[PDB]
Parts: C-alpha cells; sequence; structure tokens
C-alpha cells in the first residue's frame, strides 16, 4: 500500500519564543520548503491581530490571531484558516491555496504531488468530546473554540498513520493514529492551506 512522506519539509519549534506560535511556525515550514526565505517571528508580527476582548466582546479567530501569540503570561488563543492563508499569499501571492473544506483525500492529493499542508487540529489527534468546547460570541458570529487547538504540518501518509511536523514535539519524526486524525481535523472544521507548484 502506498506510502508516502515529505521528509525533507524543514522542521521548526515555536518554543522557546513564540508560546502561541503553531500556527505561524507550521506556516514558516511550509513557506520554506516552498523556497521563500522567511522565520516564524516574521511571520508572528505579520500575521492579521484581533484583542482577547474588546468591549465585552471576544476576538474571532477568523478575524485574526485573538490575543497574545508570544507569551502565556497574556490570554491568547490562535488564529483561523483565513487570515492565516492571507499570510501565506502574501509571500505566495500565486500559488497559495486554502484547502478549507474540502476532503482528507484532497490533502493527501496534495501531499503526494509533494505539497505539504498545514492544518488546524487538537492537540490530541483525536476527536474530542463536545463537552471540551466553548462558544464565543464575537462580533461576527459564534465560534467554537478548544485550548487543545493545535496547529501541524500534514507531511505523509500510509494505510496506518499519518506523519507531522508538530510545532511543540521535538521530532522529525511524528506519526499519529490515521482515522482519529482525520476526524479530529473534520471536527475542528477542516480547516487547511497549501501552495500549488506553478503560479495560477
Amino acid at each position: 500500500d502506498e506510502k508516502v512522506i515529505l521528509s525533507n519539509v524543514p522542521f521548526i519549534q515555536q518554543l522557546p519564543e513564540l508560546d502561541r506560535g503553531c500556527e505561524v511556525t507550521s506556516l514558516a515550514m511550509m513557506l520554506q520548503y516552498a523556497g521563500i526565505t522567511v522565520d516564524k517571528m516574521k511571520l508572528a508580527n505579520e500575521i492579521k491581530k484581533v484583542d482577547f476582548m474588546n468591549d465585552g466582546v471576544r476576538g474571532n479567530p477568523n478575524e485574526g490571531f485573538v490575543g497574545n501569540i508570544y507569551t502565556f503570561s497574556e490570554s491568547g488563543y490562535g488564529v483561523y484558516h483565513g487570515p492565516l492563508f492571507q499570510l501565506a499569499k502574501k509571500y505566495l501571492p500565486n500559488k497559495a491555496v486554502d484547502l478549507t473544506g474540502k476532503s482528507i483525500e484532497e490533502l493527501y492529493k496534495s501531499v503526494k504531488a509533494g505539497q505539504p499542508v498545514v492544518i488546524i487540529t487538537n492537540a490530541t489527534f483525536a476527536p474530542l468530546d463536545e463537552d471540551e468546547f466553548t462558544t464565543w460570541e464575537t462580533n461576527n458570529g459564534d465560534v467554537s473554540i478548544t485550548y487543545n487547538e493545535h496547529c501541524v504540518v500534514l507531511i505523509g501518509y500510509d494505510q496506518e498513520s499519518v506523519y507531522i511536523r508538530d510545532p511543540l514535539k521535538d521530532s522529525l519524526d511524528v506519526k499519529v493514529p490515521r482515522e482519529k486524525f482525520e476526524q479530529a481535523w473534520v471536527q475542528m472544521g477542516s480547516q487547511a492551506i497549501s501552495y500549488v507548484k506553478r503560479s495560477k
């Protein structure tokens, strides 16, 4: 059975500099492999941001990174696919693609075609019980959040596993049970960013 892995996708850790840098750090690995000179600190400054709480309203991770990307000592959450995609486009205006809502199989096609995929999921890589989520009210409707939110680069798959770069795990070798992985991914909104080989 077909085992695919993009084992030369660069490896970066969010810590120590970015307590909440999993999205920008995964994005950095993706951009580097695509040929862009960039580091996680530049991306951390460039990502669109929204206040954690303002005028009694919580920030929407669909609008920007919510709160403090740098330090756990201040409130913060993360950022979802929209703003994260806009940042990718700054660097790949003609190749960056938002695969959010497509099927897992599309993502595997991307990887097999040689393009790794940044994905939003949760830190356990398995579906979470409903009571693990909160609903925040924002200026743009309700959003489901979990403080388990995490972001990694999909770099490979086999029949039983997927293979990732996890900006919080100090290792080139991270595989997790495929099925649970996919269900966790779908549960967080099927959010995914990649790019294509040639300009569009």
